């Protein structure tokens, strides 16, 4: 029916299913998971792969013999299951040293440490076969206006990303970078708060081709933005390197609900866009099984992420393929949207009386867009209420 | 005391003081103002200049003899007062023809009309001496996911802006363009919803040097974003061509309160940044005197915009000049933020044991940032409560 | 299939389908509708009835002969169609006299006028057979802190509602009042901003039994609140006299989308609650067909409101009736939630060692709530993806 | 200058200054404080007293000899300093047993445990001299619609509060209860989400006189509501038993900034209201020193809470006392707001032609409210920019 397979490219962070349930106001409700157990259980659910922060895989401050052993055991689990590691990242947010940032910490020694910690993990990510290296600058920002000169912080952020690009080029690595925006939490305001801000920043890097975005559903929704619209701009720019899928109920703390939860209609339009555009990267879930759940509930929530993607994929494809919907799209002039405004050129447009002097503004204004009929056909398809 | 002068570069839209008070749920509470009266009253308050949409200055559908007369009378008022016109824009949002957009309307004939209407007004803006031409795509967007293919809409938006750049180049005009973001209202979601999205879009235009942003305080705040942070990114990019100043009380409808109202502390940090950065453009107010007000209240609200800017300018300068604040900034390592992370280069950083192998993470983590003391000195300066 | 009938008790405001499309930033896109035409077209769609503000039915400032004729024509249309008028209200928000409020205007003469205008329309509402009289205090509030002493305003609000209760009692009318909350828009902040605030206020009235709430989906969502939770509190209090159904995409301007649009999952849980609780009042839609639409689109959007309610009613009933869902509800201890905490009484609870001294906190904490499995069964039912 | 004294009634929670800095995404940045040290340091800053959750004072699962010793040491610190304990509360949110709630947990045994844990701490609160017992139901609510029947949960909430009222009456205690609303966090949606919802709920309790509200600045602001307006409604109801003071930058995670930070103008209008109304209870701060700070920064942030209250108290008093402001208040008809609408009675109002038949609507509408002038005088007073 809606059964996931490795072909569907579903991936999960170790820190997702492995979340112990500690929140601002509460203690852990679940024991820590061995990464080996997570890889095995996710493979059984039909996942394609898993992702990690450095410190998820190797406990912070492990010796060289400890690090080697943690990686060896994980690699054996991947080999035993056929699971992949398409993406990795660095934890630049948990340890108290990062309380004012990693790459943009006011303290220079912390900025240098953050870069060395990242570089060590890039080497490991390449060893495990990752194609994308995510950076979430969760500690980059401020609670107050004087704490952070944002122009200086952006200079430091550019310097850091430029050094990382120099490093990967020097080593001949194929890996590319993906910046993950978030507007706030845990800092009062975070730098590069949206997909737009991250895309703009990339254009100022020395080697912009090496960098894209890793947008997260709930993050754009924490700014009340339209996630499908932001994804469309990322695709338009050629910068959708990776994506984080989850749910969020509007403007509040980062909930990280399972995908499909939260804004259901936005999830529908997102899947419609990813499929229409031919996005070929991982369908990665960055979610937290609520702390109300036991281990059985963790795996049920993970399974639900994949199931909801596959239901929505079916419904979006049926919408686009329906002759009645195709007629409604023409009635709404989606065909005309895709035609050039002035392929004839500037001079021809200026000399066209039909575009101004002799344009019947009133007749054009009277023409309905027929968007409500189109949207109710979309609702009917999502809900399986066609006919 | 806090008396404005033309030197301070304060400007106002005709549509601001001239707002009749019609809202979604109410009729006009004030008669229309003649633009000549607005120019005269604003000059008396110490303004530098005024801005206009085409249809604010010339009623929509005026004949050639009518248009000429409206412009002649306005030019005489400017000449009588010494007032300038630094910026103009096009109304692509009021007339029902624009119900689905101007530049990104699904209907091709409407897109062509929108461009011709804009070009006619660029000529007038140049005649009146404007240096910046704003575009607010208030109707560009959607209420529903199927109504608007956002990739196609961005193609049409780029085509429009590229044609406008070709036009100004062909005529030898000195004018430059400024895109004004807004996240929503009047469309459910608007394209290019934030400063970041607009900056990213500009990088894809044929002649990016001709285009910048016109960010508005209340617009970024309607997405819960930090306006000073967004302005810093615009400055970092070299794209702060113009700005709209006002107030907003968080995430709701676009209030357009007088500047200083709304988020007072954010207004303080904004003025601090504009002054520190040496922003040289107009200090333009895009505000609505509340519909509770009579004409005396309109002018009081306009005067308050300028007064609040000047109070905050004084307090921000006193903050930065205070020796105790300068000491606190060093205690918080703002000096170290401005120093390069690795001027020594990538190889040197990799070979530096002090940056990783021999870095004392615990001692670094124990060092307080001293941001609370710094922020309370900022509060004390804003409130005039020092000593 | 999902065909509405008068039995389903669907009602619409004249101002909904009759909305001309004027928004803060745009002119009307549709001609005014005759109320007679609206009654006829809604009856053809399967509606039960219609509602009105005074000034929707009788243009403001009509003479006695004009008023009589407008009512006569409307009554004939109701008689011709079998349509009902279950609710009416007063427009205390459009006319510029109400710029600072009706019942809570600072000007005493305006407060008295607002009461007389309301009383005149109560008489008409009773003549047309209305059971509920709504009050939306859209102008009651402020943009600034000094403009409105809120304790004094609440005194005036109570005085107004008490006089209206005295009036209906004096005339022997059966009609009851319903207060409609909204947090903001068109005032910066509106008094009685949520269902909770309105319920609390009612408890201070002289005759609280005469007053309930008319909560609106989009209004509670403009404060980021859970609409189903608020409806549950209203039901718990015995105060759900009427309801307004529509859609809203999070925290922004009041969108008034068709019901089902906006937060789809919240619409599902709402219908589930109304049906489970046996709510017997009108299913009233307070929505705006987007201004993109022509008259055909207006009727399509109205039809979609009713269709979406009926789809969701089917899916919620199937969820509750499913044996697998009933098992999941027991697994999640919804049965135990409905049992008294201490029917044995305070003394027995104090003397129960099993409740404290001998309670195994660790074993209780280890028990998963199984909420994720339950919620995925709810998702599967909503989407028609069961098996 | 702005030096606090015990007379000013400033209080702090042990969990405020004692916050170790653990957030959703980060480890502790500060060691735990001994409550004895906190009492001593706060007394030195000019505080009046301190408040506690049970588990802040006595580590969870302490023996009878341990509990006795922790209380003895704390009582000695209070005696050594002259500090008071005006309020206490129960931690019904940290321990994993409370993952689905205390009073409204689906599991009946957990509800009974929550009541016994609360009752034990009420006895201790009375021993330490507390006048108010706060309940924050942070775990009462849901992430999903099926998890929690809200009518049943409200039945259980009422049963719990009724038992607590029976208990305090049986023991002859003078203590009263204060319910603390919050809209969300840590649950997706929390029951009793606003001041209004809590006030409404209290009216359904068996002994409503024993219960009031403990509203928190940042909590109402997390729903985008006007905190001063909500406080005014609480005062109007006679239910402002206690208050939590802090700051919040709009609609996001609960920031708990020092008081004065966040929405500065709202803080001004709040202090103005508390002082005007003669609120006599504790001025309690529920704030978190940001985790960027060391122990010196903790005490600086605490001191800043009190300093900002005292600055704003001075500015609000100067505003109200200014003859020019008194004139502006009359110009804006605040005097008329405080006069009864119809002291003459319903019949007299109906028979008054001046209130309807002969009311000049146009002349009334033309009268400006003069609110902008009034608000700019308020701004000038707050900023110390008068003349
Ligand atoms: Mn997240
Ligand atoms: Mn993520
Ligand atoms: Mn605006
Ligand atoms: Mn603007
Ligand atoms: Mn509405
Ligand atoms: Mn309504
Ligand atoms: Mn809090
Ligand atoms: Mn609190």
């Amino acid at each position: 029916n809606y059964q996931p397979t490795p072909e569907d490219r579903f991936t999960f962070g170790l820190w997702t299913v492995g979340w112990q349930g500690r929140d601002p106001f509460g203690d852990a409700t679940r024991r820590a998971l061995d990464p080996v157990e997570s890889v095995r259980r996710l493979a059984e659910l039909g996942a394609h792969g898993v992702t990690f922060h450095d410190d998820d895989l190797i406990p912070f401050g492990s010796s060289d013999s400890e690090r080697e052993e943690h990686v060896k055991r994980f690699r054996q689990a991947l080999d035993d299951t056929g699971m992949k590691v398409p993406m990795a990242t660095t934890n630049l947010f948990t340890h108290p040293v990062f309380k004012d940032g990693g790459f943009t910490a006011n303290d220079r020694d912390v900025r240098r440490y953050a870069l060395r910690k990242t570089i060590r993990n890039i080497d490991l990510a390449v060893e495990l076969g990752a194609e994308t290296y995510v950076a979430w600058g969760g500690r980059e920002g401020a609670e107050s206006g004087g704490a952070k000169d944002v122009r200086d912080a952006l200079d430091r952020m550019k310097e850091a990303f430029d050094l990382l690009g120099e490093y990967v080029t020097s080593q001949g690595y194929d890996i590319r970078f993906a910046i993950e925006p978030k507007p706030n939490e845990p800092r009062g305001d975070i730098l590069l708060p949206t997909v737009g801000h991250a895309l703009a920043f990339i254009e100022r890097l020395e080697r912009p081709e090496l960098y894209g975005v890793n947008p997260e559903v709930g993050h754009e929704q924490m700014a009340g933005l339209n996630f499908p619209h932001g994804i469309a701009q990322a695709l338009w720019a050629g910068k959708l390197f990776h994506i984080d899928l989850n749910g969020q109920n509007g403007i509040k703390y980062d909930q990280d609900l399972r995908f499909g939860a939260g804004d259901l209609r936005a999830a529908f339009w997102l899947v419609d866009l990813l499929e229409s555009a031919g996005y070929s990267g991982p369908r990665h879930f960055d979610f937290k099984p609520p702390r109300t759940e036991d281990f059985d509930g963790v795996w049920a929530s993970a399974a639900g992420c994949m199931r909801n993607y596959l239901i929505l994929k079916e419904r979006a494809a049926a919408f686009r393929a329906d002759p009645e919907v195709q007629e409604a799209l023409r009635a709404s002039r989606l065909d005309e949207l895709a035609r050039p405004t002035a392929a004839d050129g500037l001079q021809a447009l200026l000399d066209d009386r039909s575009a101004f002097e002799e344009f019947d503004v009133d007749a054009a204004a009277a023409r309905g867009m027929a968007f409500e009929r189109l949207d109710q056909l979309a609702m009917d398809h999502l809900l399986g209420a066609r006919g």
